[PDB]
């Protein structure tokens, strides 16, 4: 059976256990995105933590936001991980809940591999699910699968079980997506390693594009919980 291993329920503040990204990145985070992170535009109210993107100016980008991980602090190998989200929908947003490997500092971004159990790009009406690769003959791979939400905006549970075999993908226990990690297929051998959790809230970049409604700000993805457990 599942065994809670780790959580923040944000009840006294942020744990110990996230380290805040500043700024945008090399490239913006890899993606063109537009917004600088910073440690202000997290915060929390009654038990939830509210990140909130801004139309701010610092550094030479022109909106703020939060992008917060466990990495150095907390990681895992295998397991169930959840988190409760209600986000923003519109045109530029892109929230997500997602891992990457621990070996990052050692291999780069996609080899150590990454794993989206919830995205959401502008206004669509369904999150996706994916993961991110170097296969077998170290060309970029990614498998997704997406399910329709029409609230993303009201809280739902995003969720993922992943064992040696299979990366298994649900949003409120609705299974929606699935990979199959059995013995490194497609080249997937990183997936058998310890990745820690990342939170954020993006604002333009590849994926949603550089639309952006700049009369949605502020707005904010409000976070009930972050829970691993394992077997
Ligand atoms: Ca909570």
């Amino acid at each position: 059976n599942w065994t809670l291993v780790w959580q923040d329920e944000f009840t006294n503040g942020i744990s110990s256990d996230w380290v805040f990204e500043t700024g945008n990145g090399n490239s913006g985070w890899g993606n063109n995105e537009l917004q600088y992170y910073r440690r202000e535009n997290a915060t929390v109210e009654n038990g939830n933590l509210v990140i909130t993107a801004k139309r701010e100016s610092i550094g030479g980008y022109n909106y703020t936001s939060t992008r917060m991980k466990t990495q150095g602090r907390k990681s895992w190998k295998y397991g169930k991980v959840e988190a409760r989200i209600a986000m923003p929908s519109f045109m530029g947003s892109w929230p997500a809940f997602w891992m990457l490997g621990d070996n990052i500092s050692s291999v780069g971004w996609p080899a150590c591999g990454a794993i989206d159990i919830m995205e959401h790009v502008n206004t669509e009406a369904q999150t996706h699910g994916t993961i991110h690769w170097q296969d077998h003959n170290n060309t970029y791979a990614n498998y997704s699968g997406s399910i329709p939400v029409s609230s993303v905006t009201s809280y739902h549970i995003y969720t993922i079980e992943w064992d040696a075999s299979v990366i298994k993908w649900f949003v409120d226990g609705n299974l929606y997506h699935e990979a199959s990690i059995a013995n490194g297929v497609n080249g997937t051998s990183e997936f058998h390693n310890n990745f820690f959790i990342l939170l954020n809230m993006a604002i333009g970049g590849n994926w949603p594009g550089f639309n952006i409604d700049n009369n949605a700000f502020p707005a904010r993805m409000l976070v009930d919980y972050v829970r691993v457990y394992q077997k």
